[PDB]
């Protein structure tokens, strides 16, 4: 159940820049709020290594592309 | 829109315990270093005030209810 635009923002916040994620942002036309919230959100997910980040990327596939989201 | 199975798994990490979220990934039978992973993501998450985590929970309900994906 990949809905494009969505794994595109996930795929934004775990791999792209800040830049790039709140650019996904913007065609959604998240709140004030709500985008202060995605890029406190990105600040965290940065701090972890990229290994890490990775196999989150990994992960998340595993799930929406499972038998059970078929 | 969104797959159940994985909206589960959004809601228990940004608004769960650790240990629901843990169940949650374990129910997809992840190999460890993909679960290890997820339980980095759920650490970091965990130090984000529920506001801000809620606002995470709204704007990812948002976008699946767009026009553009659902």
């Amino acid at each position: 159940g990949i809905c494009p635009r969505f794994a595109h923002v996930i795929e934004n916040l775990l791999l792209g820049t800040p830049s790039s994620y709140e650019t996904s942002l913007k065609e959604f036309e998240p709140d004030d709020t709500m985008k202060d919230a995605g890029m406190q959100m990105k600040k965290v997910l940065d701090s972890l290594p990229q290994t890490t980040r990775e196999n989150i990327m990994k992960l998340t596939e595993k799930i929406v592309k499972s038998p059970l989201c078929m």
